[PDB]
């Protein structure tokens, strides 16, 4: 009968039973009388928050559940909503407002026209008009998040609704199936799959959405079917195929002109679940050589729309997938070759170069690790060198927003407990979300976080020479100790100053029943 009792059967009706959570005035007449079958997991500061739940989330293949306290603690997520718009995540952003009485006297912890604060991030935001109609506004929120493309909504509720009675008709939402699994009609199908089939030298460039959508199997057997060699698009959030497949050609650079040139003399380019593309450089130059056609399966009516070249098909990404997959014909060509064996680097007994720490990441990890990237100037090399066979074994913030993959961490080993994940993560990036360590310590969420400390924001000294930007300050972070910070938070802590350090803090953190982090000393670029 209460707005609480019906908004509760609702979420538990629709699939959730976890809320991901940072508590505050305006949230306690929600998270009251908590139900035995729902679990609370607290952060400490909002971003923390989201991530966690984001990293749920893109794991589970399914909506993640947040309840952040008004304007100061949807503020603090933003940065955190900023990537989950990118990676397509279904988040459902709730945040509690002050009673409906005090809200035009801007009472403290009133949010201010607060459906404009998360804009323009989300894909839906509201403040119901009445208690009455908040289960209404959460059933469009669990719809609006969950249905392609997938993304992050945001409902902010005022507290004294929660008590009051709920629409008795309101039942009618509860059991409500809203699809989107859509593919091309046959006919228009048919022309496409003719267009591949006849194609003397086709290419694939795969994105995120196809590991979103579970897609990545039937891509393999696409690629195989049409023996076509496969890119993973630029600045790519997610893994969408076996690393080591023969046809795999790694991540595409993120440059106009280098893509072109890459693509040059592929007559067809079929691009699935990526925008086309997300350039990073500026690389000034031909979008497509001559004779290079590129046809976009896109799940996102914005990617079809901003793409400055090639046709589109607005549709789900697995159903397009499967059909393609099911319907191409065997090409009498030749299969690609395995690109080649990423090189031992020269190694001494002293500070570790990147490359040794993913080789040894490759030889000692589990076949179905997860891995998560902040470590922002080695993801070439991390992408070379880690067989990342099976599908979600790969997260890296979407948006580029630093903050993501330590608390993300710990919400895709929440949502994965069989599967070991490992966080390699910069000593720069450690620090915008350091306090969700306390989250896998608290929850005993066994999540291993690698933390490469080289001294400094090294991709951006990197790119400052890219743009001749001399004399930039602020590019140095010396001076963090980051057992101590472990520590402080109650995670194990380890270090690794050589290749043998290394390995045995690996295998120690492997078999242990809790977080564990390890900070290794890197050369200095
Ligand atoms: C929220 C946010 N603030 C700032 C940046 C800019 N940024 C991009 S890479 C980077 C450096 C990250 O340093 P670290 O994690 O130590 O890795 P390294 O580049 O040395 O491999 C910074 C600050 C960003 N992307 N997001
Ligand atoms: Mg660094």
């Amino acid at each position: 009968a209460s707005v609480h009792g019906t908004t509760y059967e609702l979420l538990r009706r629709q699939g959730i039973d976890t809320v991901f959570g940072n508590p505050g005035f305006n949230e306690l007449p929600f998270l009251k009388d908590f139900p035995e079958d729902f679990r609370y997991i607290l952060a400490l500061q909002e971003a923390c928050v989201v991530g966690i739940a984001d990293g749920y989330a893109q794991a589970s293949r399914k909506p993640a559940f947040i309840n952040l306290h008004s304007a100061a603690g949807t503020g603090n997520a933003m940065g955190a909503l900023s990537n989950a718009r990118t990676s397509h995540s279904p988040l459902i952003v709730t945040a509690g407002q002050q009673t409906r009485a005090m809200i035009g006297v801007e009472a403290g912890e009133t949010n201010v026209d607060a459906a404009n604060l998360p804009r323009p991030l989300v894909k839906w935001s509201y403040e119901p008009a009445s208690a009455a109609e908040v289960p209404h506004a959460m059933s469009r929120a669990i719809h609006m998040a969950s249905m392609a493309p997938q993304g992050p909504v945001y409902l902010s509720v005022p507290y004294d609704d929660w008590d009051k009675d709920a629409d008795p008709q309101s039942h009618h939402l509860f059991d409500r199936h809203v699809s989107s699994s859509v593919r091309l009609n046959d006919q228009d199908l048919d022309i496409l799959v003719k267009a591949l089939n006849s194609a003397s030298n086709p290419a694939i460039v795969l994105g995120p959405d196809v590991d979103a959508a579970n897609a990545n199997a039937d891509c393999v057997m696409l690629a195989e079917r049409l023996k076509a060699p496969v890119w993973v698009a630029p600045s790519a959030p997610r893994c969408p195929f076996p690393t080591r497949h023969p046809c795999f050609r790694g991540l595409m650079p993120a440059g106009i002109a280098a893509i072109s040139q890459l693509l040059e003399g592929h007559d067809v380019v079929l691009v699935i679940g990526a925008p086309v593309f997300r350039y990073y450089q500026y690389d000034p130059g031909q979008y497509l050589k001559p004779g290079t056609r590129l046809i976009s399966v896109t799940c996102d009516p914005l990617e079809a729309a901003r793409a400055p070249m090639g046709d589109a098909i607005v549709a789900d990404i697995g159903a397009m997938a499967s059909a393609l997959a099911n319907l191409v014909e065997e090409s009498s060509r030749q299969l690609p070759t395995a690109a080649p064996e990423p090189a031992k680097v020269d190694q001494d007994a002293g500070r570790l170069h990147p490359e040794t720490v993913f080789d040894t990441l490759n030889d000692m990890a589990p076949e179905n690790a997860i891995y998560l990237n902040e470590s922002t100037s080695t993801t070439a090399q991390m992408w070379q060198r880690l067989n990342m066979r099976n599908p979600g074994s790969y997260y890296f913030c979407a948006a580029g927003g630093l903050g993501f993959a330590l608390p993300a961490a710990i919400g895709v080993q929440l949502a994965e407990p069989e599967r070991q994940v490992i966080a390699v993560i910069g000593d720069g990036s450690a620090n915008y979300s350091i306090s969700a360590l306390w989250t896998a310590a608290q929850y005993n969420i066994p999540t291993i976080f690698v933390i490469m400390n080289n001294g400094t924001y090294g991709m951006l000294r990197a790119f400052a020479g890219l743009l001749e930007a001399e004399n930039v300050p602020g590019l140095d972070v010396p001076g963090i100790d980051f057992r101590a910070l472990a520590k402080g938070y109650g995670v194990q802590a380890l270090k690794a100053d050589n290749l043998e350090q290394l390995k045995g803090s690996l295998q120690e953190a492997l078999s242990a029943k809790g977080p564990v982090l390890i900070e290794v000393s890197t050369v200095s670029p």
